[PDB]
């Protein structure tokens, strides 16, 4: 039945208009590519092609240099294997870190939806998680999570996610 566990609409629900359009254009990228699973990588590289958003503040205010980073997600995005003739799927880190993520939004900051950094939080706090995303690109293991919970504000600046 729909309560034997938790279904991907009420999860996926919570993200804020920014993270589920990302998810969308990484579903859609993902799919050009012939990439068999939506995977983080798919989702923080379509994130970073906006404008702004929480990620890019973090980055700035972490000292991340957003230029590398481009160039591993770039990396991380071609090495992946392709010409897949399989159903395309999300990948179980895409789904953990929106559940992360909205558990740090809703009891932690209080708010009723998942915005990129609370994802960024969830993915830190959980180490399974943040191994996939420092397999990514070594410039996240500058990311500190003590100051991205105790100073939240000061490192999202101006996001259109507030």
């Amino acid at each position: 039945s729909h309560m034997s566990e938790i279904s991907r609409v009420a999860l996926f629900g919570k993200l804020n208009s920014l993270a589920y359009k990302a998810i969308e254009a990484a579903t859609v990228f993902c799919k050009l590519r012939g990439n068999p699973y939506v995977e983080l990588v798919h989702w923080f590289h379509q994130i970073l092609q906006l404008p702004d958003s929480d990620l890019h503040q973090i980055v700035r205010q972490s000292g991340i240099d957003p230029a590398r980073l481009a160039k591993d997600l770039t990396e991380a995005l071609d090495r992946l294997p392709r010409g897949s003739t399989s159903i395309t799927d999300l990948s179980s880190h895409v789904e953990e870190a929106v559940e992360r993520g909205w558990v740090y939004g809703s009891l932690m900051f209080g708010e009723s939806q998942v915005r990129t950094g609370y994802l960024v939080i969830g993915i830190l706090k959980t180490p399974s998680l943040r191994h996939a995303l420092t397999g990514l690109s070594a410039e996240f293991a500058k990311l500190k999570v003590e100051a991205l919970t105790e100073r939240f504000d000061e490192y999202v600046g101006a996001s259109p996610e507030n």
